[PDB]
DNA sequence: CCGACGGCGCATCAGC
DNA sequence: GCTGATGCGCC
DNA sequence: GTCGG
């Protein structure tokens, strides 16, 4: 972290700009920034330096100048004392309350963990587990608990019926020493891009681990995304895990390829990753790689055998996943 | 100057 | 009920 | 807020 100061600095910007100011595309742009500059291996000097890399423009070569001069922003200064930003910027930290949902409780006089906790009436079911485990889910989760959790979800899995594959992702798979949640990306030979030739094979994995007691509770669900909450098994007089936010995306079988590289990430990296597509005249999801058209209407799905097959088309050297976390 | 900036699953709601 | 818009989530 | 043309 030889630029820290900075990227933190990019990083307040960017969620002042997505919660308070909801302007999503200055929300990109400063993430954007943040993480060319967290991998350029100098210790920066100027903005001017900064500005050299690709997503560093002139505003934020400026902010870079003051930064590096007075070891402060005077435009974070001022954003940090007003009441209403911090208010909205602190409720957009609970699972299921955004820009807009914070503005609207703010409006009503609701802008504490207090004010959340007595008014439980007027929360939805996501917000209401947000609330609950506010905690834990700011907590990270160490690779030892992942590999933990990984061994759980892929034998229980494996119970419910030996055709599934689960394929643990996100940071996990990009090797990080810890991860914020887990990420299982599930298929089934039953559901291809062709057919669905058994139902509820999302339905049955989630009922098996609540069966056993993994997963505690559910944000949403439906036939191909699961998101909830889950807590590996503590032995006896040992205190207990945190909670910890799961999801679980069920993949069409022949689709693999694409959707281990979305879910994968990283969420900048996919961003990086796609516009580059766009630009090379390609449209990439979870599911395909698709040619864009004369008009600019996507053509029928490329041959992917490989995760590096999507790199190759877009005229990219490949990149394992240990250096996607952008 | 100015249009584009990644792509999509699930929840909730308005209009019919 | 359905459809489309919007919010919020995921990488 | 930044980039590309
Ligand atoms: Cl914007
Ligand atoms: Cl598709
Ligand atoms: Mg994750
Ligand atoms: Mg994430
Ligand atoms: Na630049
Ligand atoms: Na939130
Ligand atoms: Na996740």
């Amino acid at each position: 972290t030889l630029n820290g100061g900075i990227t933190d600095m990019l990083t307040e910007l960017a969620n002042f700009e997505k919660n308070v100011s909801q302007a999503i595309h200055k929300y990109n742009a400063y993430r954007k920034a943040a993480s060319v500059i967290a991998k350029y291996p100098h210790k920066i000097k100027s903005g001017a330096e900064a500005k050299k890399l690709p997503g560093v423009g002139t505003k934020i070569a400026e902010k870079i100048d003051e930064f590096l001069a007075t070891g402060k922003l005077r435009k974070l200064e001022k954003i940090r004392q007003d009441d209403t930003s911090s208010s909205i910027n602190f409720l957009t930290r609970v699972s299921g309350i955004g820009p807009s949902a914070a503005r609207k409780f703010v409006d009503e006089g609701i802008k504490t963990l207090e004010d959340l906790r007595k008014n439980e009436d007027k929360l939805n079911h996501h917000q209401r587990i947000g609330l609950k485990y506010f905690g834990d889910f700011e907590k990270r989760i160490p690779r030892e608990e992942m590999l933990q959790m990984q061994d759980i979800v892929l034998n229980e899995v494996k119970k419910v019926d030996s055709e599934y594959i689960a394929t643990v992702c996100g940071s996990f798979r990009r090797g990080a020493e810890s991860s914020g949640d887990m990420d299982v990306l599930l298929t089934h030979p039953s559901f291809t891009s062709e057919s669905t030739k058994q139902p509820k094979l999302l339905h049955q994995v989630v009922e098996q681990l609540q069966k056993v007691h993994f997963i505690t509770d559910t944000l949403s669900k439906g036939e191909t995304k699961f998101m909830g909450v889950c807590q590996l098994p503590s032995k006896n007089d040992e205190k207990e895990y945190p909670h910890r936010r799961i999801d679980i995306r069920l993949i069409p079988k022949d689709q693999y390829y694409c959707g281990v590289l979305y879910f994968t990430g990283s969420d900048i990296f996919n961003k990086n990753m796609r516009a580059h597509a766009l630009e090379k005249g390609f449209t990439i999801n979870e599911y395909t790689i698709r040619p864009l058209g004369v008009t600019g209407v996507a053509g029928e799905p490329l041959p992917v055998d490989s995760e590096k097959d999507i790199f190759d088309y877009i005229q990219w050297k490949y990149r394992e996943p240990k250096d996607r976390s952008e």
